DNA sequence: CGATCACGGGG
DNA sequence: GCGTACGTGATCG
């Protein structure tokens, strides 16, 4: 009708589906229903008489038998050509992986199509419906949880001891202990917390709920508290408990009739950090400490009764602060659901690759152009093999004052004006074509590509959107428009890595290749003129360079980028941009996507070297950072390679304390079903056999002891550990611990392995 | 060696 | 749900 889409899925209903549309319309929520979405694939036949053998395919669902139930000749473009489908319609959406292979296996069947495609996802697409258009506004609450935790527990068996929650009538605890703060509401249990957090839910009817890896913590906790204390959560607006979908090796929660947004995913993608934890997130984007408090003081606070206030302090910021997150980072994830036309629960939990892959099986819908299928394990595996001709070693040891330049937005424009796309690739009896330098891959000129065509319309789009900036006094207008363009330019950046992403439908390897070939041309463009002026490239990939003016003064440097970058967009032709990312203080390149860099501010940021994790022992994790604080903030390598060597030798010595060589590693299994049994695995079928209840989820702490053989004979838990009586294993914790953390790092000032030992 | 298995965030 | 990440690095067998 009128309202702004907010979601879409399926309800069955007498065996039969029936979509579901969450729409918002002037403040009200409205959900309408539609039962004549009818669920279908293709299948290509090697002769339209074969129809009345694949009409006759059935199958088995629910105890009942699976038949096509109409079927539909269509005329439909496949790689740029026109081809001759059976449109084949089933009654369930669950009856197509039930039929699919069944179809798939006839003699007279050449191949099918379009049968992996949700069905809340198909109907959205097929029924041109576009989530989150208009000017529509959401209300949004915060929600987070504490708990009670000690070292190892299986998940769940401590109490949820605080839950609160956020939106702009302030931040509030829910808590089952008296604390005396004037924003802590205290009920008598754990059960009358959850059903109040169940009430507050229901009573602020919030079109999005904000957590901070709420799908796989702070849901889950709820659900598995909830289900031990016999409570429900209906906190679906058609009264419906969150739903834990398996969304890989992880978990997704949504809430029916609202958005689930849970930040994790969203920032973990939009900005660089090592650890992604609320604090340090919440610095880099408003630029204020938050302060942390650990599981174990939270526990020991609750058990002795004895600071509690801070605890609920701690939980009453991780909501506030969760809002405010929220608040930040939705704009941008509402425009980009807009532009693929797929729900922001989905499009928030996505790769860049998925979003041009929802953008281009909406497009070709619109085109009447039947989709390629994903590629088969084996396809996808000799995709991952596949050699790419034609990005040099960097340069070795510390620069100081690096500028930053960013090479991306000039690849929309290079498959724009060479056509390249996969159904233009080597096309015969073409009368033009373009050939890519090097490769030789050519690419038929006689019509617009699939790709080329739609990434033409969307810097087009983005163009339109900027003029329409330029000339509008309404600010509220404006800073819309300045996320719709920033979109576009998001999805429009990814074509180049989607042309190479394995498991692409429009997976083009030469595409990729081509697109790479024609881009080194401007990229050596930039490095030549780069040089002429001064400068000295460091680094250079794909996506961008790193260059210095060896011994000049930082503004001259910062200066002469700027000027250059003016420069070189005003010899560029078109829509081709080279952008100014930034500058750093210092910097040093180990290799491909491997560096460390320092800003002006004393932040440091690295990409593809940092190894905060659970399974790597604090002694490595500790001087891998004083190796980075040493070469970073003190410009001394020396000090970095000394650091190293003191650590080995007091590992040698036995002077590092046991604390700082756990190493932790979760069960995911039962313990019966490893084929491989690792130090912790070791570990956790002797703790099963002492009689403790392991368990999936279950965090294994362990030390490696000195002996012989594999680690998994010699690895005892940290509770079993007795300084007085083990020797943990110096050799394993220096050459498999300490020296791979740093290793890497020294290898960019020309140190080997060896040279990290007195 | 190839196969297997873990990490992240949260308490 | 017309489904079940990602890319990478250590250890087992
Ligand atoms: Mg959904
Ligand atoms: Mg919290």
């Amino acid at each position: 009708h009128a309202g702004m889409i907010i979601d879409a899925d399926y309800i069955t209903e007498d065996g039969k589906p029936i979509i579901r549309i969450f729409k918002k319309e002037k403040g009200e929520f409205k959900v309408e229903y539609d039962r004549t979405f009818r669920p279908y694939i293709y299948a290509l036949l090697k002769d339209d008489s074969a129809i009345d053998e694949v009409k006759k395919i059935t199958a088995e669902r629910h105890g009942k038998i699976v038949r096509i139930t109409e079927v539909e000749k269509v005329q439909k473009k496949f790689l740029g050509r026109p081809i001759e489908v059976w449109k084949l319609y089933l009654e369930h959406p669950q009856d197509v992986p039930a039929i699919r292979e069944k179809i798939r296996e006839h003699p007279a069947v050449v191949d099918i199509f379009e049968y992996d495609i949700p069905f809340a996802k198909r109907y959205l697409i097929d029924k041109g419906l576009t989530p989150m258009e208009g000017n529509e506004e959401l209300t949004f609450l915060a929600v987070d949880i504490e708990t009670l935790y000690h070292e190892g527990e299986e998940f769940g068996k401590g109490p949820i001891i605080m839950i609160s929650y956020a939106d702009e009538e302030g931040a509030k605890v829910i808590t089952w202990k008296s604390i005396d703060l004037p924003y802590v509401e205290v009920v008598s249990s754990e059960r009358e917390m959850i059903k109040r957090l169940v009430k507050v839910i229901r009573e602020k009817d919030p079109d999005v709920i904000i957590t901070y890896n709420g799908d796989n913590f702070a849901f889950p906790y709820l659900l598995k508290r909830a289900e031990k204390l016999g409570i429900k959560l209906p906190l679906g607006r058609d009264n419906s408990e969150p739903k834990m979908q398996r969304m890989g090796d992880s978990l997704a929660v949504e809430i029916k009739g609202r958005i689930h947004f849970d930040l994790f995913p969203v920032i973990r993608r939009t900005i660089n950090l090592p650890t992604y934890t609320l604090e340090a997130v919440y610095e880099a984007i408003f630029g204020k400490s938050k302060e942390k408090v650990y599981a174990h003081e939270i526990a020991e606070a609750w058990e002795t009764g004895k600071g509690l206030e801070r605890v609920a302090k701690y939980s009453m910021e991780d909501a506030k602060v969760t809002f405010e997150l929220g608040k930040e980072f939705f704009p941008m994830e509402a425009q980009l659901a807009r532009l693929v036309g797929q729900p922001v629960w989905d499009v928030s939990r996505s790769s860049t690759g998925n979003l041009v892959e929802w953008f281009l099986l909406r497009k070709a819908y619109e085109r009447n152009e039947l989709a390629p299928n994903k590629p088969d394990e084996r396809e996808y595996e000799r995709r991952l093999r596949e050699s790419y001709e034609g990005v040099k070693e960097p340069e070795k040891g510390l620069w100081e004052g690096i500028v930053s330049l960013d090479f991306r937005s000039l690849y929309p424009s290079i498959i724009i004006t060479h056509n390249v796309s996969p159904d233009t690739l080597n096309r015969e009896n073409c009368k033009e074509y373009d050939v890519a330098p090097q490769v030789g891959h050519r690419f038929c000129k006689d019509f617009p590509g699939f790709i080329p065509s739609l990434l033409g319309n969307l810097l087009e789009e983005r163009q339109k959107i900027k003029k329409r900036m330029k000339e509008s006094k309404d600010p509220v207008e404006k800073k819309l428009l300045d996320y719709r363009q920033r979109a576009i330019k998001i999805l429009a950046n990814s074509y180049y890595g989607y042309y190479g992403y394995a498991k692409a439908r429009w997976y083009c390897k030469e595409c990729a290749e081509s697109v790479t070939a024609w881009g080194r041309q401007y990229i050596d463009l930039v490095r030549r003129e780069l040089e002429s002026r001064g400068f000295k490239v460091l680094y250079i990939d794909t996506d961008g360079l790193y260059a210095t003016i060896p011994g000049a003064k930082h503004e001259e440097i910062k200066e002469k980028a700027l000027k250059f970058v003016e420069y070189i967009n005003s010899k560029l032709p078109g829509l081709l941009e080279l952008e100014y990312e930034g500058f750093y203080a210092r910097g040093f390149f180990v290799t491909k996507k491997k560096y460390a860099l320092i800003d002006e501010e004393g932040k440091i940021v690295t990409r593809g070297l940092e190894i905060v994790r659970r399974d790597w022992s604090e002694i490595a994790k500790e001087t891998q950072a004083k190796v980075l604080e040493a070469i970073l903030k003190h410009g001394n390598v020396d000090e970095a390679v000394k650091i190293v060597k003191e650590v080995t030798e007091k590992l040698s010595k036995y002077e590092i304390p046991p604390e700082k060589l756990v190493i932790y590693e979760q069960i995911t299994r039962p313990l019966s079903e490893y084929k491989a049994i690792g130090p912790h695995v070791a570990v956790a079928k002797r703790l099963a056999a002492k009689g403790v209840k392991v368990k999936p989820g279950m965090v294994i702490g362990y030390i490696v002891l000195r002996g012989d053989g594999p680690i998994s004979k010699r690895a005892i838990a940290i509770e079993e550990f007795d300084p007085k009586k083990h020797k943990y294993d110096a050799e394993y914790y220096i050459e498999n611990q300490v020296l791979p953390a740093v290793e890497r790092i020294l290898r960019a000032f020309g140190y080997r392995k060896e040279d990290l030992k007195y």
